[PDB]
């Protein structure tokens, strides 16, 4: 056969040159890796950030189509796939932010990061969330770790493996699988229904702000400090604890050095009534009188 010219798609690795490096994170479905995309052979290539499934393909499909088709800054860059000659398997490929997500930087750097920053950060993931929000999709899995840093001046949200689109005239996407719910970001309708709402984003960015504040400390983290409120012994009945806390109205405490008014916005995050919780769009608008 003929065959015509090889050319070259910038988005296709090739699986023989993706070097692995070490684990950036994990789910229970898919894991991250940091791979040096490395053809020369000589260890100068492009370090990217790798994600595969372990041994839901569709899925994992389906969150490289929405982050190939988004585009923000702050949003992760999609850079490409790997697939292999066999076929049915498939990787996705993002850029790489060296500085992690804000678990990892922000107890590194408390001391060159204060509030103006943390509320410029808080502004940026508004925004995506917005950006998000507009191409009428659901995050679902918002938290500080999910955040990463691509300069002390910037942030991007760092990964989409619960995206789900919003139904035209719908105003919710109700969901099957919840066995492995971050419950402790989880807004009352999120837990008792199942049912998400661009305002559940909205809850889970309260408490992603909340992280922020307290620099992902891991005994200031939502979990702990919603186990030390209800009990951290009722095992399987957790969650309907947890949810009589938040009918009870009771919400994470105000984070140490937070200034009312920052708490105060917090605070709309998280009405108990969906419609009744401020958007991302009056967020964006509160940070930014601060700032001013
Ligand atoms: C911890 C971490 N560091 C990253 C650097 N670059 C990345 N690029 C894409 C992710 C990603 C990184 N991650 C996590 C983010 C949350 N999902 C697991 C990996």
């Amino acid at each position: 056969e003929k065959k015509p010219a090889t050319e070259v798609d910038p988005t296709h690795f090739e699986k023989r040159f993706l070097k692995r490096i070490r684990d950036l994170g994990e789910g229970h479905f898919g894991k991250v890796e940091l791979c040096r995309y490395d053809p020369e052979g000589d260890n100068t290539g492009e370090q990217v950030a790798v994600k595969s499934l372990k041994p839901h393909i569709a899925d994992l499909k389906k969150e490289i189509e929405i982050l190939r088709n988004l585009y923000h800054e702050n949003i992760v860059k999609y850079k490409g796939i790997c697939t292999e000659d066999g076929g049915n398997g498939i990787k996705l490929i993002m850029e790489f932010l060296p500085s992690g997500s804000l678990k990892e930087y922000l107890p590194k750097n408390k001391n060159k990061i204060n509030l103006k920053q943390q509320l410029k950060y808080a502004v940026q993931i508004c925004k995506g969330m917005d950006y998000l929000g507009s191409r009428q999709y659901v995050h679902r899995d918002l938290a500080a770790r999910n955040v990463l840093v691509e300069s002390e001046h910037q942030v991007k949200i760092g990964d989409f493996g619960l995206t789900k689109a919003i139904e035209t005239d719908k105003e919710y996407y109700t969901v099957k699988d919840d066995r492995d719910s971050p419950v402790f970001w989880y807004a009352p309708e999120c837990l008792m229904q199942s049912k998400f709402y661009i305002a559940s984003d909205v809850w889970s960015f309260g408490v992603t702000l909340h992280e922020l504040l307290t620099y992902c400390d891991s005994d200031s983290s939502p979990m702990a400090l919603f186990l030390k409120m209800i009990g951290p012994t009722h095992g399987q009945m957790t969650v309907t604890r947890l949810v009589n806390t938040l009918k009870e109205g009771k919400r994470l405490p105000c984070p140490p050095n937070c200034p009312d008014e920052v708490y105060q916005l917090m605070r709309k995050c998280w009405e108990f009534q969906p419609s009744n919780r401020t958007s991302f769009q009056n967020l964006i608008e509160g940070f930014e009188a601060l700032l001013k």
